[PDB]
């Protein structure tokens, strides 16, 4: 029973030579050698049966990643768990080992325009597949973008993912949100539940600004401060942008603010490619209805050396509806996780 620094990692005999990677709200990740495929892999240990929320996230991810098959999306090679529902306390997700992530890379490395261009193309190609399956990632950020030595990119962590539900997206002002603050679209704080595809596009726009300068574009220190950073760059929303905001608390908050001028992209990023800044502007549009869609972003002149619609595949079977796991307790979801992972036994 290998132990990765004070913790049980029961993955053998197939997985040996274990070394710690990271840890978080997704469980704990480690590297290990696979004696069957003769290569090193990544193993994610999840213990979700204590909390119902963790049961949802585990099932969500397993279900999505098992259906998805795409070069720019991390696959699941194996799932390790106990032979019975009674003995099952943990779930181990085995994935292809990646060398690093874009969060770690941006902390120490300046990217050339060619690297920015290629990484962005890959994000969008993976995102086109995700959205074609009617799925929203909802937590796109540099630590969820994995890379290898040849600059291949894979989107990981679908724990917070949901099936798109545009008809049920409206909500009140300052309504609680789970996804990472710096990459949150402005509508999240105003009137949106984050149930539309446009929320992922905003996150990609933030990632692009981050690749251009090695600094987050909207580094809010807390929740309402996020919207101050966004408005501090985009300027005051137009009358037309405000007409889409019909709940009065959000509307009157925006109207109460002093007039702010848009900070031009060329001043924020004076070394950036003019086409990169034109695409950035379209992804970081205040109005989510006017915001560029994934297929238009792929067709933008900035990505013309890579744009090939016949080599940008879509999902064969989209997810019809969102799984009603909001009220299902940790026991019915334990049986669904057990059934979903049966194939790997
Ligand atoms: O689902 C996940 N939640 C968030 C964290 N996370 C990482 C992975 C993962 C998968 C395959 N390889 C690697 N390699 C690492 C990348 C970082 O730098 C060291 C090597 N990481 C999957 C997840």
């Amino acid at each position: 029973p290998e132990m990765v620094r004070g913790q049980v990692f029961d993955v053998g005999p197939r997985y040996t030579n274990l070394s710690y990677i990271g840890e978080g709200a997704y469980g704990m990740v480690c590297s290990a050698y696979d004696n069957l495929n003769k290569v090193r892999v990544a193993i994610k240990k999840i213990s979700p049966f204590e909390h119902q929320t963790y049961c949802q996230r585990t099932l969500r991810e397993i279900k999505i990643l098992l259906r998805f098959r795409h070069e720019n999306i991390i696959g699941i090679n194996d799932i390790i768990r106990a032979p019975t529902i009674e003995q099952m306390k943990d779930v181990y997700i085995v994935q292809d080992l990646m060398e690093t992530d874009l969060y770690k890379l941006l902390k120490t490395q300046h990217l050339s325009n060619d690297h920015i261009c290629y990484f962005l193309y890959q994000i969008l190609r993976g995102l086109k597949y995700i959205h074609s399956a009617n799925v929203l990632h909802r937590d796109l950020k540099p630590s969820n973008l994995l890379l290898n030595t040849t600059c291949d990119l894979k989107i990981c962590d679908f724990g917070l993912a949901r099936v798109a539900d545009p008809d049920h997206d409206h909500t009140g002002f300052l309504t609680e949100y789970v996804a990472t603050r710096w990459y949150r679209a402005p509508e999240i704080m105003l009137n949106s539940k984050g149930y539309t595809k446009s929320i992922d596009i905003w996150s990609v726009g933030c990632i692009l600004a981050e690749m251009l300068s090695n600094r987050p574009i909207f580094p809010g220190k807390h929740y309402l401060d996020q919207l101050n950073h966004i408005l501090g760059i985009l300027g005051s929303p137009s009358q037309e942008d405000l007409n889409c905001i019909i709940n009065l608390k959000a509307r009157n908050y925006l109207l109460s603010l002093p007039h702010k001028n848009k900070v031009p992209w060329n001043r924020l990023f004076p070394n950036a490619d003019s086409k990169a800044l034109d695409l950035l502007d379209k992804m970081l549009t205040f109005n989510p209805h006017k915001r560029i869609e994934v297929e238009q972003a792929l067709a933008h002149p900035y990505l013309e050396q890579y744009y090939d619609p016949s080599d940008e595949p879509i999902a064969e079977a989209p997810f019809k509806f969102d799984m009603e796991l909001d009220d299902l307790p940790k026991e019915k979801l334990k049986e669904l996780i057990f059934e979903e992972t049966a194939r790997f036994q």
